C-alpha cells in the first residue's frame, strides 16, 4: 500500500524513508562502501497499525512483502526454524523484499533455536521489519548491530491524526456531511487506528440494519483536564528542577553514574501529578500508581542498594532484622515526603503556568 | 431451529438479528462498503442454552450449522489446528454457514492450543473477502480469554445471556412440556417461582425427571427432590436492595442499569466501597443477622481500601508510598488505615439505608415480585 | 451377575432398577418422549463392591457389560482412542453398560483430552462409573445427561454384613458351628471384600489341617462401639435442640446466617463434648470435627466479616497485631459454641446415653 | 534350593510353608473352594537374603523360579509392561511357577511405572508372585489389596544364634580350620546381615592367598560396652509397657481413635530409652532422635489437631499469631516434660528390673 | 603401563597388588572356593592420576584395558545401557580384562542413567571393573554392595617426596638442564596434582621453544602460609590426645554418640580457629567448614537429640520466636564452652603445638 494510507506518521514516515530509499537504490549506499541495516523494529500498542506502515514501506519502494507472525514460527522441533530459513530462502528470491515479523515477542523451547535461526539468516547477508507491543520482553541479542539495530516508535493517534484516520476509512463508506469527524476525534482520545476504523464499520453496519450509536458499542470532557493536570505537573517541574532535562514532548495520549541530587529531582517529578491533582481538583486519581511505584523504587534504591540513606547507612540490604526494616521504610517515607513537598510547593507558585498547560493540553493534546 | 424455540431472550434475540440479517442479505452491508463482523461471542452460565440461540440464528437465516467444541481441537501436534482449518475449509463450502465454538475458554488463553488458537485467528481473520462464514462462540468463563480473541473483526461482538427470570422460566417449562405428557394438574407458574435462578436445562431436566418418574408407573414434585425458601428470596432482595439503593444517594456512583435476585478519584473509590457494604447493611437493618453472601462484596471493598493505602497513595497516615515486605510497624499502619476507610464507608452506607429503610424495604418485596427491575 | 449376588442394598438396588428397567424396555420412556440418563455414578469406599452392582444391573437387564478402568486410558490420544474404540464397540452391543472404575483417574496431561473424549462420547448405551474420591471430579462430569444420576453405596451394616458372609460361605465348606451374626457385629464397618477375604483366609487356614478366628488375627472392641456411639450421639442429638440446624437423616457408627454457621460449629463440638460427658476423656476422632468448626470460625472472622473485634475486613498478609485479633476471636467463637453444646448435652445426657447403647445395637437409626 | 540352606528363618520358614504347600497340592485348597493368595511380599533390610527364601520356597515345592528386578521393568514406554506380560505369559507356561520381583519399591510408588504397575496389577488379577522391598512404606496401598501381595512376611537381621548358624553354611564352601570359633564372631558381629557375614568368609578366603585371618578381614570391612548402651534404650522402652495402664506389652525386645491417656503413655514409652541412658550411663545418646521426634509429633497433634491442649484449646491450628505459637510450643514442652518424668520415675523404682534385662539382652539379644 | 610409571603410591600400590595378583593367578583364589571381588573403586581429587594406576594394574598383570567414561553412557534411552552391555560383552571376550569407569559419579546418583546404572549393576553381577570418583558421597549405596565396588582404595595428592619423584618422570620427556632442582619446585608446589606438575614441565618446554624458564611457568599459574596451615591442622590434631572421648588422627597433613563424645568433636572443630589466634593472633577464613560442622552438631544436640538443658527433650526441626531465641542461645553456650576447653588446652601445650607446626612445614605429613 502507500504512505498516503497512513496518517500522523510524518516523523515515523521520514524515519522509514531511509529504509524505502535503501531497498530501491542500494548502489548509493554500496558506493561509499556503507553496510545497510538488515533489521528495523516498530514498537507500539495494539491497533497503531505497525503492520500497515511495513506494507506501505514496501509499497513506496515497490518491493515484495512477506508477512510472517511469531505465533506461526513458534511448531514440533526445528519446523519453525525450517519455516524461518524457508521464508528467508523464498524472500531472498524476491530481493529486494521486506519480511514482516508481527509479535516478535512470540519468538526457551523450540523458539530458542527458531530465534537462533532468525538471528542466523539475519547475519547471513532483504530487510526484516518486526512489530512488538511488549519490547522489554525481547532478548538483547535481537537489538545488536545489524539485527534490529534500527528502532521506530509508533504512538496512539493525537486529535489531528484521529480525525485524519476517520477520513480514510470514511471514503470506504457513504458518510453524509452531517457527521463531523473532528467532533468524534476529540470524543475518542487515545483510541487506536483500528478502534476508529471499527467505529465507522459499526456505524455503517448500524445503518444497513435501519456513528454516535456506534460510540456507545465501545462496551468525560472534565476527565481530559484531570489527565491534563497529571501531565502538566510532571512536565512543568523539568524546567525548575536543576538536575532534570526538559521533556521532549507533553501529551495526554497514553504512552502504554547518577548523583543523589539527580535521583531526588526524578522522585519530585514523579509526584508532579499527585501534586497538580490536588492543587487543581483537590482530590488524587489512581493514575499516580506507576508514578508512586517509580518514586518509591528510586527511594528504596537510594537507601538499600546505593547507600544514599542518612540513617540506614552505606550497607547493601537487597533478609535483615525488623529493626533494620523499620529504618528503611522510614527513610524511604522521608525521602519521598520531602520530594512531594518540593514538588507541591514549586507547582503552587507557578500554579498559573501549570493551569495554562492543562487547558492548552486539553486543546492540543500534545506540545513541546 | 427457530427463535420461537427460545424464551426470555427478546433483547438478546434482537441483538442476534443483526447477525441473521447479515447472513440473509450481505449485499445491503456490502452496499456502503461496510465490513461484517466475522465473530460473535455469547457469554453466560451453564444451561443458559448459548448453543440453542446459535442454532436458532442459523435457523431464522436458513444457514448451515457446524458445532465444534474447544475440547475437540485442544490433540497430538498441529492436529487441532488441522481440525480448525479442516472445519473452516468445509464450513466455507456451505457458506453462508455458522460455526459454533462451545467452551472457547478451552482454546482461549504456550502449548498446542497456542497454534490451534493462532489457527482460529488466521482462519477467522479470513481476509477482505466476504467469505459469508460467521463464527459463534460460548464461554462460561470469559476473563480466561486471550485479548486477541476480542480484537476488531474476531469476536468483536459480545452478547450476554442471563439466567431466566420467573416469566422466562414458566415460558421455558411450557416448551419442553409439549415434548411430554403435561396433565393440567401441574401449574408451571407455581414451579417457575419455586425455582428462581434455575437454568434452561435445569428446568428441562425437571420435566425429564418427571417423565422418567411416570414410566415407573404431582409426580413432578418427587422429581424436584431428586435434584439431590420463599423467605430467602427476601434475604437476597435485601443484599441487592442495599447495593442498588445507594447508587442514587451517592454523588460519585452511577445508578444500576438493573437490580435482580438471580483513572478514579478517592471520592469515586470510596462510594464504591460504601455500595459494596450496602447489602451487608440491609442484611442487619432488615434481618438483624449478616449472611455469607457478603464475601465477594467484602473482598472487593477491602481490595479498593488496600489499593487506596498501598498503591494509589490515598492514605492519610501511611502516606504517598508504594508498599507492594516492610516493617511490622509499617504493616499495622496499613491494616489500621484500611480498617478505618472500610469502617467509615460502612457507616455512611448503614446510615443512608437506615433513613430510606422504607424505600429499601419497598425494593425487597418488589424484587420478590419482578425478580428484576431498572 | 444377579442382584441376588449383592446383599443389604435394597434401597441402592431399587435405585439401580430404574436403569435396569430402561435397558430392558426403552420404548416406554421413548413413548412420552423422555430422555434416558446416559450416565450414572456410584460413590463409595473400596470393597463396597461398586463393580459388583454395575455387573448385576446388566445381569438383571441381560445387557452387554464392558469393564474399563481409568488407570487404562497412554502416550498421546491413545487413551482417547481407547475411549472412542470402547464406545464404538459398546454402541455395537447396545443396549450395553460401560463401567469406568476409578473415574477419579481420568476425572494437566493426556487425561484432559481423554476426559474430553469421555465427555465427547457420552454426549453422542448407559455409562456406569465408581469413584472412592468424588470431590476430585471436574463439575463437567456431573452436567445434565453425563453422570447426571449419582448413587451412594454405604459400608455394610450388621444385617448386610451377616447376609454378605452367607453368600461367599456357600463358595466354601463352613461347618454350622461358626455363626455369621457373631462375626457380623465382631466386624463393624468392614467392607464386602474384607468379609469375603476373611472366609477365604479361613478356608486357606483349614487346608493347612473355629479356624475363622485365627483368620481375623491374620488381618495383622465392644467398648469402643460405645465411644463411637457417644461421638455420633453428641453430633446428632444437637440437631433437634438447635433452632438453625436440620435433624440428621440418619445416625450411624460407620446463603447462611451467622446463627446457622454457629449452630454447625456447636454440632461439630457434639462428639468432643459427649466423649468428656460420658468417658471423661477426648479421642483423636474429633480432628475433622475440630478442623471443620475452626474453618467456619476463621471464615466468620476473615472472609464473612462476622467478627465483632476484627471487623468487616477480608483478610484472606497482615500485621501480627491483626493476626492475634483473628486467633483470639476464632478461639472465643469456638469456645462459646463448645459451651452451648456441652451444656445442652449435660441436660439431655439421659437422652444421649439412650442413643449410645441403641447405636451399639442398631448401628444406624433415623 | 532348600529351606535347610536358610538359617534363623524357622518362623519365616513356617510362614512360607503355606505357600510351598499350595504350589505342591493346589487341589486341597480347591477342595473347600478357597481362592489361593496370588501375591506374597517379603519385607526386610538388605542382606536378609529375601531372594534366598523365595528360591527355597520353589525348591521345597519343586516349582519353576523366574527372578525379575523392579529396575528391569522400570523402560522407554510400555516396553516394561510388555516385559511384565512376557514374563507372566512364559511364567504361566511353567505353572505352578514362582515370580520373584526384587526392589518392588522400584515399580511401586509417574508414567511407565504407572502403566508398568497397572500391568503388574493387571497380570496378578488374572503362578504365585513373590516380592522383596527394603522400603515398604514407599509402596502404593493398591499393591497390598486382596489377592495382590495380600500376604506379607517380615525378615529380621540374624540374631547371635542365626549369625553363628549362617557362618557355618558358607564356611563349608571354604577351608576354615576348626581352630576359628564362629560363636566368637557371631556376637562380635551383632545386627550384621546374612551377606555381610558371608562376605567376611570370602574376604578371609581371599586373605588366605597369603598362603585368626577372619579377624584381619573384620578390620578390612573399613563394642561389647555399646551392647549395654543399646540394652538400656530398649530395656527402658519395653519395661514401661507393663507398668503403664493404656500400653500393650511388646511382642519382643531386641538390640538389633485413641484417648489422651493412650496417647500420653506412648510419649512416656518414647522417653523410656532417653531416661534409662541417664539412669544407667548418666549421659544421653543420639539414638533418642526418632524416639524424641515421635513423642514431639504426638504432643503437637494433641495440642494442634486433636484439641487435647488445656491452654491452647479445642482449635485446629495446622499461619497463626506468634502469641498463639508460643502457647503451642509451651504446652508441647509441658506434655513431654510430664511424660518424661512419669517415665524417669517408673524406671528409677524398677531400675534393678531394668538392669536385669540389660545384661540378659546383651546375652539373649532378643526376648518376650 | 608399569607401577614404576606411578610415584608416591607405595601403600596404594600394595593395596592394588591383591587385584593384580587375582587377574594373574585366579586359581589360587578359586582353590579354597573364594569368590573374587568383581569391583574396585579409586577415590581421589582431580589429577591424582586414578586412571594411571588402573592402567598400571592391568600392566603389572599383563591384562587387557577398556577405558569408558560415565559421561559417554550418560544417551537417548537404553542407548547407554546397550553401550554398557556391549563394553562388558567385548570385555568378557578379552578376559582377564580390566574395565575403567572414570567419573562413576556421572552414572552413579529416575533418568536414563538409572537403567544405565541398573545395566552397570546387572553386568557386574554376571573381568574386574575399576572406577574413579572425585565425589564418592554422590554414589548410590547399591554401587558399594558385596561383589560390586565392595573394595575401595583412596589416592592422596602427592607429598613433597612424591612431587619431586613425579617431576623427574615427565622431565625425561623434555630437555631439562641439571641447573633446575626439582626438590626446589616440589616444596614450591605443595598439594599440587600429578597432572598440575606434569603441565608445569609442558608450560616450561613450551616457553623454551620461544628461545630458569620453569620458574616463569610457576607464575603462569607462600612459604609462610605453610605455617598458617600447619597451625589450623596442629590445633585440630593435638586435641585428640588430650580429649578423652576423641581418637588420635591416623596422620596430620598440610595438603549412637554420647553428649561427651559430640562435645569433644566441637572442641576439635575449634582447634584450628584457636591455634590461628594462639600463634598468628588473627583468625583465617579456612575455619568456615570447621565452624559449620561444630554449629551443626551444636544445633543437633539442642533441636533433635534433646541434649539441651534449657530447650529440653523436644524435637524442634516451625516454632515460636521465643523458642528460637532459646535454641540460638543454648548453641552459643555449648559452642563457646567447647572453644574454651580447646583454646585453653592449646595454650598450655602451645610449645607442643608450635613443634607440630614446624615439623609439618618440613615433613608436610606426620603420624
Ligand atoms: N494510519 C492508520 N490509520 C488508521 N488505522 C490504521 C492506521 N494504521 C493501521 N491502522 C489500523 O490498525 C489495525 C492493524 O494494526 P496493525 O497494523 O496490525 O498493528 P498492531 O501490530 O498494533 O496490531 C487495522 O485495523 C488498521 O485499520
Ligand atoms: N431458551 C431455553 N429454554 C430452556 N432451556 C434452554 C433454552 N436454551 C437452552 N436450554 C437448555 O440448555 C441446555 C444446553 O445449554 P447450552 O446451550 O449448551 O449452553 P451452555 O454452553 O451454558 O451449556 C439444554 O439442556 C437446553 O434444553
Ligand atoms: N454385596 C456384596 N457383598 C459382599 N461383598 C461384596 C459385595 N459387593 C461387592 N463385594 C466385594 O467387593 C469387592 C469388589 O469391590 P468393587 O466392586 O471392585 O468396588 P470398589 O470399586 O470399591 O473396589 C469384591 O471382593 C467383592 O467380593
Ligand atoms: N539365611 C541366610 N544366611 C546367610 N546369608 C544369607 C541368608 N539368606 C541370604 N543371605 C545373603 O543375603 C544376600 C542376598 O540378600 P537378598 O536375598 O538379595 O536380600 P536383599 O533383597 O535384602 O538384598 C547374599 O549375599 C546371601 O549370601
Ligand atoms: N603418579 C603420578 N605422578 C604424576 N602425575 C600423575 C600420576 N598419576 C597420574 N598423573 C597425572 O594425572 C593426570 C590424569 O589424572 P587421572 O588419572 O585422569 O585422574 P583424575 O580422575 O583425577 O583426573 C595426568 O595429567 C597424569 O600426568
Ligand atoms: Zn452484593
Ligand atoms: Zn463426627
Ligand atoms: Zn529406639
Ligand atoms: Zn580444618
Amino acid at each position: 500500500i502507500t504512505f498516503k494510507d497512513v496518517a500522523g506518521q510524518e516523523e515515523v514516515k521520514q524515519e522509514l524513508r531511509e529504509v524505502v530509499e535503501f531497498l530501491k537504490n542500494p548502489k548509493k549506499f554500496e558506493k561509499i562502501g556503507a553496510k545497510i541495516p538488515k533489521g528495523v523494529l516498530l514498537v507500539g500498542s495494539p491497533g497503531t497499525g505497525k503492520t500497515l506502515l511495513a506494507k506501505a514501506v514496501a509499497g513506496e519502494a515497490g518491493v515484495s512483502f512477506f508477512h510472517m507472525s511469531g505465533s506461526d514460527f513458534v511448531m514440533f522441533v526445528g519446523v519453525g526454524a525450517s519455516r524461518v530459513r524457508d521464508l528467508f530462502d523464498n524472500a531472498r528470491k524476491n530481493s529486494p523484499c521486506i519480511i514482516f515479523i508481527d509479535e516478535l515477542d512470540a519468538v526457551h523451547d523450540e523458539r530458542e533455536q527458531t530465534l537462533n535461526q532468525l538471528l542466523v539468516e539475519m547475519d547471513g547477508f532483504v530487510i526484516v521489519m518486526a512489530a512488538t507491543n511488549r519490547p522489554d520482553v525481547l532478548d538483547s541479542a535481537l537489538l545488536r548491530p545489524g539485527r534490529f539495530d534500527r528502532q521506530v516508535t509508533v504512538s496512539l493517534p493525537d486529535i489531528k491524526e484521529r480525525e485524519a484516520i476517520l477520513n480514510i476509512h470514511s471514503l470506504k463508506t457513504k458518510l453524509s456531511k452531517d457527521i463531523n469527524l473532528q467532533v468524534i476525534a476529540r470524543a475518542t482520545p487515545g483510541a487506536s487506528g483500528a478502534d476508529l476504523a471499527n467505529l465507522i464499520n459499526e456505524g455503517a453496519l448500524i445503518a444497513a440494519r435501519n456513528m454516535e450509536e456506534a460510540r456507545d458499542k465501545i462496551l468525560t470532557d472534565r476527565q481530559k483536564l484531570e489527565t491534563a493536570y497529571h501531565e502538566a505537573g510532571h512536565a512543568l517541574l523539568h524546567y525548575y528542577l536543576e538536575h532534570a532535562d526538559p521533556l521532549h514532548k507533553v501529551t495526554i495520549i497514553p504512552r502504554g553514574s547518577i548523583n543523589k541530587h539527580q535521583i531526588l529531582d526524578k522522585i519530585k517529578i514523579c509526584y508532579g501529578g499527585y501534586a497538580s491533582e490536588q492543587i487543581n481538583l483537590g482530590v488524587t486519581t489512581a493514575g499516580v500508581q506507576n508514578d508512586l511505584m517509580q518514586a518509591t523504587s528510586l527511594a528504596k534504591k537510594m537507601v538499600t542498594e546505593w547507600g544514599m540513606g542518612e540513617e540506614v547507612g552505606p550497607i547493601f540490604l537487597v533478609a535483615y532484622s525488623e529493626n533494620t526494616a523499620d529504618k528503611v521504610d522510614r527513610e524511604v517515607k522521608r525521602i519521598l515526603e520531602e520530594c512531594l513537598k518540593e514538588a507541591s510547593d514549586i507547582l503552587l507558585k507557578h500554579k498559573d503556568q501549570l493551569v495554562k498547560l492543562a487547558k492548552e493540553l486539553v486543546l492540543k493534546e500534545t506540545l513541546t
